[PDB]
């Protein structure tokens, strides 16, 4: 049981490091959805 | 969502833009067809 309990929380542990690498990723592609909707306008505006 | 309001206004920007576009020229045709009056003016004048 001790071993498994220290597997746990070292495991939740990744999962935090895993989770908030998640979220640096997900902030990342916001960034890149915003930039495609500037792209998107200033596409349209081309159109000129 | 987003993308489709952004494209709507700059489609309305571009909109303003033609009908400021087709509002001098409208100016400018109803100079010709003054400048048209005139001519039909001088020329029936012209008769003599």
């Amino acid at each position: 049981l001790s071993n498994q309990i220290s597997g746990l929380n070292v495991a939740t542990r990744n999962a935090n490091d895993g989770i908030s690498l998640a979220q640096t990723a997900e902030g990342a592609l916001q960034q890149s959805t915003n930039i495609l909707q500037r792209i998107r306008d200033l596409a349209l505006q081309s159109a000129n």
